[PDB]
């Protein structure tokens, strides 16, 4: 409801910063999708939609059950977990795509301390490494 | 092993068409991949992996059970003509779709797809639900 909200805002902010890798993964593939420039994009119900020239990503934002911040040895990443805890989406940070300054991790920090209020994200943020 | 190697030139040979639409598929989400050249490909062992500017595609071979030939019409009216590369359980790991879109208009897209994946056929894991009718009228 307004987690889905929350949750399809949380997803086209990051993407939209163009630092992001999202993937999706089936059982034998896995798809991974650059960009911050989107031809389109629309929320229909509890459906997100992103559109590019050449990749177009569906996501029923209503499957999603758990949120997780990631920050380890450095990995970035904002994971979007099934009921049965499988990954219905993925979004990495990628240093390579984040400006020099500030660090890549204060970024990620700031960004993931906007949203960890939401009850279903899961804070697995190591904060020495970000300070 | 050998036909290993066959899905995927397969794959690859669709990609190079630039007339199908790439599609994985997560418990919530799908991804559709577009387009026919990439910068980089790759084979190792039974991955194959294609990169575009702006997207990647990895897909594990080896978790292909059967690949399905799909061609019939469409409820809402039109035809599907896409190539399903399944796992043991019947879940997709893969899909091709081919879109008139982008194809020729000539001959029909159902005969284009047709003589493509005819080619395939005597592989023993292709599994053949293509609806001649539309093809060859008889």
């Amino acid at each position: 409801p307004g987690v889905t909200d929350r949750i399809g805002q949380m997803i086209l902010e990051m993407f939209r910063t163009g630092m992001c890798l999202f993937s999706v993964r089936s059982p034998g593939g896995v798809a991974e999708l650059y960009g911050g420039e989107a031809r389109k994009v629309e929320i229909t119900g509890t459906s997100l939609t992103i559109e590019r020239e050449d990749w177009h990503l569906h996501c029923k934002l209503e499957t999603v059950e758990t949120v997780v911040f990631d920050l380890s040895p450095i990995r970035m990443a904002v994971v979007f977990r099934d009921k049965h805890q499988a990954p219905v989406l993925r979004a990495a940070w990628l240093p390579r795509l984040m400006p020099e300054t500030p660090s890549p991790p204060e970024q990620f920090w700031a960004f993931t301390q906007r949203y960890i209020d939401l009850p279903m994200v899961v804070d697995a943020r190591n904060r020495q490494l970000v300070f």
